[PDB]
Protein backbone atom coordinates (compact mmCIF):
# COMPACT_ATOMS: atom_id res chain seq x y z
CA UNK A 1 0.00 0.00 0.00
CA UNK A 2 2.98 2.12 0.11
CA UNK A 3 4.34 4.43 -2.32
CA UNK A 4 7.02 2.03 -4.53
CA UNK A 5 7.07 3.96 -7.81
CA UNK A 6 9.84 6.40 -5.79
CA UNK A 7 8.29 9.77 -6.20
CA UNK A 8 9.67 10.51 -3.18
CA UNK A 9 12.85 8.72 -1.56
CA UNK A 10 15.02 8.84 1.08
CA UNK A 11 18.48 8.67 1.76
CA UNK A 12 20.55 8.71 4.55
CA UNK A 13 22.38 11.76 5.67
CA UNK A 14 25.72 10.77 8.23
CA UNK A 15 28.44 12.69 9.90
CA UNK A 16 30.58 10.98 11.79
CA UNK A 17 33.73 13.21 12.78
CA UNK A 18 31.85 15.12 14.73
CA UNK A 19 30.77 14.48 18.60
CA UNK A 20 28.08 13.98 18.68
CA UNK A 21 27.66 11.96 15.13
CA UNK A 22 24.72 12.94 12.93
CA UNK A 23 22.64 10.23 11.66
CA UNK A 24 19.47 10.98 9.75
CA UNK A 25 16.57 9.64 6.79
CA UNK A 26 16.25 12.25 4.97
CA UNK A 27 13.18 12.06 1.97
CA UNK A 28 13.56 13.81 -1.07
CA UNK A 29 11.88 14.44 -4.48
CA UNK A 30 13.07 11.80 -7.08
CA UNK A 31 15.95 13.20 -8.50
CA UNK A 32 16.91 15.50 -5.56
CA UNK A 33 20.89 16.35 -5.46
CA UNK A 34 22.71 16.14 -2.32
CA UNK A 35 22.19 19.39 -2.19
CA UNK A 36 18.81 19.45 -2.16
CA UNK A 37 19.05 16.27 0.83
CA UNK A 38 21.80 19.14 2.78
CA UNK A 39 18.70 21.57 2.68
CA UNK A 40 15.98 19.07 3.58
CA UNK A 41 18.02 18.38 6.82
CA UNK A 42 18.01 21.77 7.67
CA UNK A 43 14.34 22.57 7.02
CA UNK A 44 13.59 19.27 8.96
CA UNK A 45 15.49 20.79 12.14
CA UNK A 46 18.89 19.51 14.06
CA UNK A 47 21.30 19.87 10.97
CA UNK A 48 23.32 22.83 9.27
CA UNK A 49 26.09 23.72 6.82
CA UNK A 50 27.55 26.07 4.62
CA UNK A 51 28.74 26.40 1.14
CA UNK A 52 30.82 28.62 -1.21
CA UNK A 53 29.35 29.82 -4.80
CA UNK A 54 32.59 28.86 -7.28
CA UNK A 55 32.19 28.65 -10.72
CA UNK A 56 32.64 24.75 -10.59
CA UNK A 57 29.18 25.18 -8.76
CA UNK A 58 28.86 25.02 -5.02
CA UNK A 59 31.71 23.97 -2.62
CA UNK A 60 30.49 22.32 0.78
CA UNK A 61 32.78 24.74 3.63
CA UNK A 62 31.10 23.92 6.75
CA UNK A 63 28.85 21.24 8.29
CA UNK A 64 27.16 21.32 11.79
CA UNK A 65 29.63 24.50 12.31
CA UNK A 66 32.70 22.82 11.75
CA UNK A 67 34.12 24.68 8.81
CA UNK A 68 37.46 23.15 6.78
CA UNK A 69 40.38 24.53 8.08
CA UNK A 70 43.42 24.75 6.02
CA UNK A 71 44.39 21.69 4.16
CA UNK A 72 41.06 20.10 5.32
CA UNK A 73 38.50 19.53 2.82
CA UNK A 74 34.53 17.82 3.66
CA UNK A 75 34.52 14.50 1.29
CA UNK A 76 31.81 13.48 -0.23
CA UNK A 77 30.94 9.47 0.00
CA UNK A 78 28.47 6.92 -0.90
CA UNK A 79 28.01 3.32 0.34
CA UNK A 80 30.28 1.80 1.02
CA UNK A 81 33.27 4.35 1.68
CA UNK A 82 32.80 5.33 -1.89
CA UNK A 83 34.04 9.24 -2.55
CA UNK A 84 31.69 10.88 -4.78
CA UNK A 85 33.01 12.05 -7.99
CA UNK A 86 30.59 14.85 -8.44
CA UNK A 87 30.23 17.77 -6.06
CA UNK A 88 26.82 18.09 -4.21
CA UNK A 89 24.96 20.56 -7.28
CA UNK A 90 25.64 17.48 -9.59
CA UNK A 91 25.55 14.24 -7.59
CA UNK A 92 21.74 12.61 -7.20
CA UNK A 93 21.42 9.74 -4.83
CA UNK A 94 19.12 6.68 -5.56
CA UNK A 95 16.81 5.87 -3.20
CA UNK A 96 18.26 4.16 -0.13
CA UNK A 97 21.64 5.78 -0.58
CA UNK A 98 23.79 6.73 2.42
CA UNK A 99 25.53 9.74 1.86
CA UNK A 100 28.12 10.66 4.48
CA UNK A 101 30.40 14.04 4.80
CA UNK A 102 33.80 13.71 6.31
CA UNK A 103 36.18 15.88 7.42
CA UNK A 104 39.55 15.08 5.81
CA UNK A 105 43.06 16.18 5.79
CA UNK A 106 46.00 16.53 3.77
C1 LIG B 1 42.86 19.28 -6.23
C2 LIG B 1 41.39 18.94 -6.31
C3 LIG B 1 40.59 18.97 -5.07
C4 LIG B 1 41.18 19.48 -3.79
C5 LIG B 1 41.31 21.01 -3.83
C6 LIG B 1 42.36 21.56 -2.86
C7 LIG B 1 43.18 22.71 -3.45
N1 LIG B 1 43.61 22.60 -4.69
O1 LIG B 1 43.42 23.69 -2.78
C8 LIG B 1 40.21 18.94 -2.75
C9 LIG B 1 40.79 17.69 -2.11
C10 LIG B 1 39.82 19.95 -1.66
C11 LIG B 1 39.05 18.56 -3.63
C12 LIG B 1 37.87 18.25 -3.06
C13 LIG B 1 36.72 17.77 -3.82
N2 LIG B 1 36.68 17.64 -5.06
CO1 LIG B 1 38.26 17.95 -6.32
N3 LIG B 1 39.67 18.18 -7.56
C14 LIG B 1 40.88 18.55 -7.47
C15 LIG B 1 41.54 18.53 -8.85
C16 LIG B 1 42.29 17.19 -8.87
C17 LIG B 1 42.53 19.65 -9.20
C18 LIG B 1 41.94 21.04 -9.04
C19 LIG B 1 43.01 22.08 -9.32
O2 LIG B 1 43.95 22.20 -8.59
N4 LIG B 1 42.82 22.83 -10.38
C20 LIG B 1 43.76 23.87 -10.75
C21 LIG B 1 43.34 25.23 -10.20
C22 LIG B 1 44.32 26.32 -10.61
O3 LIG B 1 42.08 25.56 -10.75
P1 LIG B 1 40.83 26.02 -9.84
O4 LIG B 1 39.70 26.13 -10.80
O5 LIG B 1 41.14 27.14 -8.94
O6 LIG B 1 40.61 24.71 -8.93
C23 LIG B 1 39.85 24.76 -7.73
C24 LIG B 1 38.60 23.92 -7.82
O7 LIG B 1 38.90 22.74 -8.57
C25 LIG B 1 38.28 23.62 -6.36
N5 LIG B 1 37.65 22.28 -6.30
C26 LIG B 1 38.31 21.12 -6.24
N6 LIG B 1 37.45 20.07 -6.25
C27 LIG B 1 36.22 20.57 -6.34
C28 LIG B 1 34.96 20.00 -6.41
C29 LIG B 1 33.83 20.79 -6.50
C30 LIG B 1 32.48 20.14 -6.56
C31 LIG B 1 33.94 22.25 -6.54
C32 LIG B 1 32.69 23.08 -6.64
C33 LIG B 1 35.20 22.83 -6.48
C34 LIG B 1 36.34 22.04 -6.39
O8 LIG B 1 39.53 23.65 -5.69
C35 LIG B 1 40.56 24.09 -6.58
C36 LIG B 1 41.52 25.00 -5.82
O9 LIG B 1 40.80 26.12 -5.33
C37 LIG B 1 40.33 18.52 -9.79
C38 LIG B 1 40.52 17.84 -11.14
C39 LIG B 1 40.65 19.04 -12.05
N7 LIG B 1 39.57 19.47 -12.67
O10 LIG B 1 41.68 19.64 -12.13
C40 LIG B 1 39.22 18.02 -8.90
C41 LIG B 1 37.74 17.93 -9.13
C42 LIG B 1 37.40 19.39 -9.41
N8 LIG B 1 37.23 17.57 -7.82
C43 LIG B 1 36.14 16.95 -7.90
C44 LIG B 1 35.36 16.45 -6.76
C45 LIG B 1 34.23 15.54 -7.06
C46 LIG B 1 35.63 16.80 -5.50
C47 LIG B 1 34.86 16.37 -4.25
C48 LIG B 1 33.33 16.47 -4.40
C49 LIG B 1 35.28 14.93 -3.92
C50 LIG B 1 34.53 14.33 -2.73
N9 LIG B 1 33.96 13.17 -2.97
O11 LIG B 1 34.49 14.89 -1.64
C51 LIG B 1 35.43 17.33 -3.19
C52 LIG B 1 34.60 18.60 -2.90
C53 LIG B 1 33.49 18.41 -1.85
C54 LIG B 1 33.07 19.73 -1.25
N10 LIG B 1 33.54 19.98 -0.04
O12 LIG B 1 32.36 20.49 -1.85
C55 LIG B 1 35.72 16.72 -9.33
C56 LIG B 1 34.57 17.66 -9.71
C57 LIG B 1 33.58 17.15 -10.76
C58 LIG B 1 32.31 17.99 -10.68
N11 LIG B 1 32.41 19.28 -10.92
O13 LIG B 1 31.25 17.50 -10.38
C59 LIG B 1 37.04 16.94 -10.08
C60 LIG B 1 36.78 17.56 -11.46
C61 LIG B 1 37.79 15.61 -10.20
C62 LIG B 1 36.98 14.54 -10.89
N12 LIG B 1 36.85 14.60 -12.20
O14 LIG B 1 36.46 13.65 -10.26
N13 LIG B 1 39.37 18.54 -4.93
C1 LIG C 1 39.10 15.94 -6.09
C2 LIG C 1 39.56 15.02 -6.17
C3 LIG C 1 40.20 13.78 -6.29
C4 LIG C 1 40.52 13.07 -5.14
C5 LIG C 1 41.15 11.83 -5.25
C6 LIG C 1 41.46 11.31 -6.52
F1 LIG C 1 42.09 10.07 -6.63
C7 LIG C 1 41.13 12.02 -7.67
C8 LIG C 1 40.50 13.25 -7.56
F2 LIG C 1 40.18 13.95 -8.70
CA1 LIG D 1 2.78 -0.89 0.36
Amino acid sequence: DHMQTQEIISVTLQVLSLLPPYRQSISVLAGSTVEDVLKKAHELGGFTYETQASLSGPYLTSVMGKAAGEREFWQLLRDPNTPLLQGIADYRPKDGETIELRLVSW
